[PDB]
RNA sequence: GGCUUUUGACCUUUAUGAA
RNA sequence: UUCAUAAAGGUCAAAAGCC
C-alpha cells in the first residue's frame, strides 16, 4: 500500500518492496552509463584539432551514493575537461560545451546509435550548469534519464578519506564572492558529495530513501516550491549521528526525526567539517558568514559556500506543513496508536 | 538458524580516457 | 603508477525481505 498507509512496523518492508532498487533497474541503468562514458571519452570530443580531453566521468549523485530509488533515480554525471582550468573558466565555457556535447549526442543519434530526448528548458536559466536528456537504445531494455555537467577538475586526482587542500577552497571563496556566485560550483566536489554517503550504513541509506520517497510525495502537492532535496538527506544523515550512530535503529524512529527537524527548521544550523574546518582563517571566515544566514543552515560539507538550506523560508513553512500532517499517520505510530518516538538529538557543538 | 537481495570494504583482471 | 566509467574473479561486513 501507500506510503501513508504503512505502519511503522511495516516500513523496512514498505523499503524492500518499493524503494531498494532490482537487479535489472540498476544493471541497466549502468549499461546507459557505459554508452555515455565510452561516448564521452572515445567519440565526442574527437572531432578537434586541438585535443579537449576528458579527464574522468565522475558518477555522482544518488548513483555514486548507492541511495538510488527503484526505477526513479536518473545518471548524474559529472565530465571534468582538461580545458577548462579554473572555476571562472567553467562559470564562462561549460555553455559551449553543453551545446557541443549536444551537438554530438545528436550526431550519434543519426548514426542510429542511440536515441536522445533532451528536456523541457522552460526557462532560459541563463547559463545552464547541466545537459539532461533521457536515454533510449537497442541495447537497453528501458529509458535513463542522464544529467550531464562539464566542470573544472578543481580537486586534481583525488585521494578517498584526503582533505582537500584548504587553497582549493580559497579560491572557490575568492571567485563565488567575486561574481557574487556562492554554491555554483558544487559539481567541482561532487566526489566528496558522493564520499560523504557511499560508506555510510546500509540502514541509514535506506532511511535516506525513504525520506526521498516522502520529499517526492510532497512534491506531488506542492510542486517546486519545496526546499532542496539534497537538503533533507543531508537532514537525515545530522539525524542519525546526533540521534543514533548505530548500524540498527528503529527506522520509524529515525523517519519520525526528521519530520520533527523539519518543524524545527527555524532553529537548524547544520554544518560539517569533513573536507574543510576554521584551521584556514580564509574558509573559517566564509563557514561563519553562512552559519550566521537566516535558518535553516544545512551547510554543504563539500562546498564551504553551499547553503543547502536554500534560504526560501516559504519553502520549509511547505514542508513542515506537511511534516505535521505526516506526523498524524500510522507511519510513525506503534501498533496501540502512539507516537514511536524520535530520536534524542546529542548537542553537536 | 537457512535462502536471497540491497549497500559498501579489501585484493586482483580487462577495455576505455586522463594525469 | 594513479584517478575515472563499465565488465570479470575472489574475500569480508552491514542491513533488509522471505522461509
Ligand atoms: N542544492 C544543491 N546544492 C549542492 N549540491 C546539490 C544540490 N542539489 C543536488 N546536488 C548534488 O547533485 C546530486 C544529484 O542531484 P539530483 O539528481 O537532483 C537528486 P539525487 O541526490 O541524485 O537523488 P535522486 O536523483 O535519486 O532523486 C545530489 O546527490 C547532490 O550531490
Ligand atoms: N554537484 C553535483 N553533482 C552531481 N550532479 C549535480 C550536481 N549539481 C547538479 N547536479 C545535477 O544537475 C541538475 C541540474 O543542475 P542545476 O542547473 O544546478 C539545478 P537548478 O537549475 O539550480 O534547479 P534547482 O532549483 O532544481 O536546483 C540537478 O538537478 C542535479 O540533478
Ligand atoms: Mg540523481
Ligand atoms: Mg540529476
Ligand atoms: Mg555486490
Ligand atoms: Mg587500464
Amino acid at each position: 500500500m501507500e506510503l501513508r498507509h504503512t505502519p511503522a512496523r511495516d516500513l523496512d518492508k514498505f523499503i524492500e518492496d518499493h524503494l531498494l532498487p532490482n537487479t535489472c533497474f540498476r544493471t541497466q541503468v549502468k549499461e546507459a552509463i557505459d554508452i555515455v562514458c565510452r561516448f564521452l571519452k572515445e567519440r565526442c570530443f574527437q572531432g578537434t584539432a586541438d585535443p579537449v580531453r576528458v579527464s574522468k566521468v565522475v558518477k555522482g549523485g544518488s548513483s555514486g551514493k548507492g541511495t538510488t530509488l527503484r526505477g526513479r533515480s536518473d545518471a548524474d554525471l559529472v565530465v571534468f575537461l582538461t580545458k577548462l582550468t579554473s572555476f571562472e573558466d567553467q562559470l564562462r565555457r561549460r555553455g559551449e560545451f553543453i551545446q557541443e556535447i549536444r551537438r554530438q549526442l545528436e550526431a550519434c543519434q543519426r548514426e542510429q546509435k542511440f536515441k536522445v530526448t533532451f528536456e523541457v528548458q522552460s526557462p532560459r536559466r541563463e547559463n545552464p550548469r547541466a545537459l539532461s536528456f533521457v536515454l533510449s537504445s537497442p541495447q537497453l531494455q528501458q529509458e535513463v534519464e542522464f544529467d550531464v555537467l562539464p566542470a573544472f577538475d578543481a580537486l586534481g586526482q583525488w585521494t578517498p578519506g584526503y582533505k582537500p587542500n584548504p587553497e582549493i577552497y580559497v579560491q572557490l571563496i575568492k571567485e563565488c564572492k567575486s561574481r557574487g556566485k556562492e554554491g555554483e560550483f558544487s559539481t567541482c566536489f561532487t566526489e566528496l558529495q558522493r564520499d560523504f554517503l557511499r560508506n555510510r550504513p546500509t540502514k541509514l541509506k535506506s532511511l535516506i530513501r525513504l525520506v526521498k520517497h516522502w520529499y517526492q510525495t510532497c512534491k506531488k502537492t506542492h510542486g517546486n516550491k519545496l526546499p532542496p532535496q539534497y537538503a533533507l538527506e543531508l537532514l537525515t544523515v545530522y539525524a542519525w549521528e546526533q540521534g543514533s550512530r548505530k548500524t540498527d535503529f528503529s527506522t520509524a524512529q529515525g523517519f519520525q526525526t526528521v519530520l520533527e527537524l523539519v518543524l524545527k527548521h527555524q532553529k537548524l544550523c547544520i554544518f560539517w567539517e569533513a573536507y574543510y574546518d576554521f584551521t584556514n582563517p580564509v574558509v573559517g571566515r566564509c563557514m561563519l558568514q553562512q552559519l550566521k544566514k537566516p535558518r535553516p543552515v544545512i551547510l554543504d560539507p563539500a562546498d564551504p559556500t553551499g547553503n543547502v538550506g536554500g534560504g526560501d523560508t516559504h519553502s520549509w513553512q511547505r514542508l513542515a506543513q506537511e511534516a505535521r500532517v505526516w506526523l498524524g499517520y500510522p507511519c510513525c505510530k506503534n501498533l496501540d496508536g502512539s507516537l514511536v518516538g524520535a530520536w534524542t538529538m546529542l548537542q553537536k557543538i
